[PDB]
């Protein structure tokens, strides 16, 4: 940071991250604070509050020592000078090639590198094995295609049980919707953006299949749980956690809660990679938060001590693997989970297999995550409305390129 492994001298370091990653953030900070003189003062911020909080703090130069941001948000923040240039420190890491590359790439602008992985968050398919058995489905057969996803959701919908639906769609969360829907497109070998991130390529047969799948469930009695049309992103993981949804895309960072509920006598959870339109094709969204040292830090060496510590396979095993969470370190993924719950090892295989993507655009929030983004309207038109996929896609590109 200035020293190789930074300075551990009893400095209080501030770290900001977001509510969806709260369980993993707690584990990381608890472990750091138990093993260092330095202490991290953790703030966990609601997902939708980070843009305005970071923007406001940038203007009053009160950004924290360590800022973690959604990997889709980082390219913009890094372009605005939110982060201190740590190119030489990242480039000195012996194990740089083991670190989740999408998170480093998110923070790469003009040869400068600003970020490392903080918490990996990947999208997977989860299903309720109890509802599957009740519906006459094989409880171990996750969907291998978007068609099979529809069939399984429809059999759970046909149970006609109070508050039970086949699937659930985060209708008003552009962010949840990229996370949940992009992988089906990538699984098929299609793209959602051009290489620059300046154009949307969403008007494709795989995206149309995915939207038509959710349209079918929208037009099925009990197809999509109540709340799907209004879901802001604040509650989208709750209906499945509550045992009310047959099958849906889901964050790996929320699965440990499900595995725990199951150990405590709750319903049994299936996990599989998100499938393509094409039988047996799979992908994921290589998301989560990357972290950098803010432009406002007066403890760069102490912040670097945290950044350095977390990249090590030791810390990655302690804070991720030993807590049943997916690590940001591929060497940790390949070595530290040999006796983990098979569903954890299945989740890790969607990183190791290499079929996932991290979308990179300076305009990503404005085009995708933002409330009433062109992407949110595109999905809404296609699922609950009349879609014009060509027109809606061009609305996304007009934000991506303008400017
Ligand atoms: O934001 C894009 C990726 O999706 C996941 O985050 C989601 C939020 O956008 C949504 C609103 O909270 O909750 C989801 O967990 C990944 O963490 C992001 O990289």
């Amino acid at each position: 940071g200035i020293p190789a492994k930074g300075t551990d001298d009893g400095t209080e370091i501030t770290l900001w991250t977001r509510s969806p990653l709260e369980r993993q953030a707690k584990n990381v900070v608890e472990a750091y604070n138990k093993s260092h003189k330095n202490q991290v003062k953790l703030e966990i911020i609601p997902n939708d509050d980070m843009e305005g909080k970071v923007g406001g703090a940038s203007q009053t130069d009160s950004l924290p020592d360590i800022l973690a941001g959604d990997v889709v948000r980082i390219p913009y923040w890094a372009s605005e000078g939110i982060f201190t240039d740590i190119t030489k420190q990242i480039d000195g890491l012996d194990n740089k090639a083991d670190l989740q590359q999408g998170h480093i790439e998110a923070g790469t602008v003009d040869g400068a590198e600003y970020t490392l992985p903080f918490i990996t968050d990947v999208s997977v398919m989860v299903w309720n094995k109890n509802l599957y058995k009740e519906a006459g489905l094989d409880p171990e057969q996750g969907p291998k295609s978007i068609d099979q996803f529809v069939e399984q959701a429809k059999k759970v919908a046909a149970l006609n049980k109070d508050g039970v639906a086949g699937s659930y769609l985060a209708g008003q969360s552009g962010g949840a919707l990229v996370f949940d829907l992009f992988p089906s497109v990538w699984a098929d070998g299609e793209s959602v953006m051009n290489k620059d991130g300046s154009e949307a390529t969403l008007d494709n047969d795989s995206m149309k299949g995915v939207l038509d799948a959710y349209k079918e469930l929208a037009n099925t009695t009990n197809g999509l749980g109540a709340g799907s049309k209004e879901e802001t992103g604040a509650t989208w993981t709750a209906p499945f956690a509550n045992g009310k949804i047959g099958v849906m895309p889901y964050p790996n960072t929320s699965t440990t809660a499900l595995f725990d509920a199951e150990k405590d006598g709750g319903f049994e959870v299936g996990v599989a990679p998100i499938p393509g339109t094409k039988e047996g094709k799979t992908s994921t969204f290589l998301g989560g938060d990357a972290m950098g040292i803010s432009k406002d830090s007066k403890h760069v060496a102490q912040a670097w001590n945290f950044l350095y510590w977390l990249m090590q396979s030791d810390a990655q095993k302690e804070v991720f693997a030993d807590q049943g969470d997916t690590a940001s370190n591929i060497q940790t993924l390949k070595t530290a989970y040999k006796d983990a719950d098979p569903r954890i090892q299945t989740i890790n295989s969607v990183i190791i297999d290499g079929n996932g993507q991290t979308p990179k655009s300076p305009a990503f929030n404005e085009a995708f995550n933002a409330a009433g983004s062109p992407w949110q309207l595109l999905v809404q038109n296609a699922v609950w409305g009349s879609g014009d996929l060509k027109a809606d896609n061009k609305a996304v590109t007009d934000v991506l390129s303008a400017q």
